[PDB]
């Protein structure tokens, strides 16, 4: 790792390392939170990881491959993160004092746009999509490029990359509520149109509270420890991961038996104009 | 910064450094290169910073947004890298010694999947693309996650996250592949399927000189400086960026008024099945 040993010389004025070829700094040394936060964050980690683990065996009983391939990364990230949770660089113990957890940005460049996708094709009948898909993914990736890199940064730099980032998150969230907006109109009147409101809930809600972790956390005001930002990380992460592809699952499992009982009906809506699921010719 | 003026004391066995509040490694204070590879990079972030400028003032002249996108990415990330071409966090000075560009990967991050999707509509003719364009683009974003991932571990970890990004290469190409011999059977017999042709050869030559670059820098067995890498990762950004997306609005251009003289005629063309452009019904 890198040196915790030291010792002050010149009343406190020189820091002599042992020249054991380590890299050493005082800000790295920092705690990172209370026991009592260190053992919530490791429940959690198992809930998530339980969760994730009784989602891949549920899910293998068209093909929902979005939510395999998040659940996939889920549990490889628990694996990860049960071993060297603040290892490098798990977590980046940069020179300018940061810790930055890459471990949370990296599986957010990996689950992130494939929830999008799941977004842009919530009946899952075949090649649907829009052209704002595209948008919705370009716009998300620089999202979490602009937030590990104020994450990264300190000061005013900091604060330029996280506006960034916000402008980028606020153009994502435009285009996502329009995709939400249509996906009601466009499934059936019955239960569907119920978990449709349920899945945009749960959406904004998590989605939201990124960038509310991110001020409250060590990259912000510090009102939260190390510890304490990966509670929070991870109850936003059950919900908008494991939960959302479990609405998402049961949404495309009653547009199915639908399509299947009923045919595939459709009803010209005007809003743009939607192709509504129907029941009778 | 971090701390690059130090003591050594009880005969090269103990590190003294002014207790400053300042980062310090011995790693981190190593030669980035030779002088002549400095300036022969500073050269080429000109002639870059030119095109991308002469470029967005070509392209101010459908939408081709795709490359209105990587070009303000590639000409603001010159002004990042005029002014802190090896500051944090532009290249960060983790505390396991390595030297890790974000710069680079992160720009890659945001102009990467914006190339990718145009490919998936190479001809520009509004919402075609196809299922498989998700797939180019969960497996291009994971190629940079382990890459970066990669150059910021060392020893097996390295190895393991490099050998991961290379299973995320190797999908990313041959799905690319049958996007480049779909649109060849696509555009018309004429021009159009020359720079189709010119099109994928400077795709997967500058594409694949990338984890090439990554086995001969300083992430790999160190056979090019850090200064050197930064050359021939410059070239190879000309490449794939900036030539990539004049060629793409040139064969749109060419597309664009086949359309117009001779309308939209399709034959249909057994490969799978292609619709291809045609001037006489
Ligand atoms: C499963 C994890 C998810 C869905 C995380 C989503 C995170 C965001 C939408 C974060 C957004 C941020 C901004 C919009 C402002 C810049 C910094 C943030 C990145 C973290
Ligand atoms: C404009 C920059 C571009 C198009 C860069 C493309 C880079 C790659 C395709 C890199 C690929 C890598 C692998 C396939 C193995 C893992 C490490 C690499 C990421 C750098
Ligand atoms: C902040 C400004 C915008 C960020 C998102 C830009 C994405 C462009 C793609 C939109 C599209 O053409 O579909
Ligand atoms: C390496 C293994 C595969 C990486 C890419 C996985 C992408 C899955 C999406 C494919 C698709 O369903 O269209
Ligand atoms: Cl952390
Ligand atoms: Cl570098």
């Amino acid at each position: 790792l890198f040196q915790t040993s030291y010792t002050l010389e010149n009343q406190g004025s020189v820091i002599c390392i042992p020249n054991n070829g380590q890299c050493f700094c005082l800000a790295w040394l920092k705690s990172n939170g209370t026991n009592a936060e260190k053992l919530a964050a490791n429940i959690l980690q198992w809930i998530s990881f339980a969760l994730s683990a009784l989602c891949l065996m549920f899910y293998g009983y068209t093909c929902g491959w979005e939510n395999i391939y998040v659940a996939t990364i889920q549990m490889i990230k628990f694996i990860i993160e049960y071993f060297h949770s603040f290892d490098e660089p798990a977590v980046i113990y940069s020179s300018n004092g940061n810790k930055t957890r890459w471990l949370r940005y990296a599986s957010w460049l990996l689950t992130c746009p494939v929830i999008l996708i799941h977004l842009s094709n919530l009946t899952g009948l075949a090649n649907d999509y829009n052209k704002r898909t595209m948008g919705l993914l370009v716009s998300d990736i620089g999202t979490i490029v602009w937030g590990t890199t104020a994450a990264l940064s300190k000061g005013y730099v900091r604060v330029i990359f996280f506006l960034m980032g916000l402008c980028y998150g606020i153009y994502t969230f435009f285009n996502a509520a329009k995709v939400y907006i249509e996906a009601y109109h466009t499934v059936p009147k019955g239960r569907c149109r119920q978990v449709v409101t349920g899945m945009a809930w749960l959406f904004f809600v998590s989605w939201g509270m990124f960038p509310i972790l991110f001020i409250l956390g060590p990259e912000g005001f510090g009102v939260l420890s190390r510890y304490g930002s990966n509670v929070g990380h991870t109850i936003i992460d059950l919900m908008s991961k494991q939960c959302w592809g479990l609405l998402g699952h049961y949404l495309r499992v009653l547009i199915h038996s639908h399509i299947l009982i009923h045919g595939d009906i459709r009803k010209t809506t005007k809003l743009i104009e939607v192709e509504t699921l129907v029941e009778d010719e």
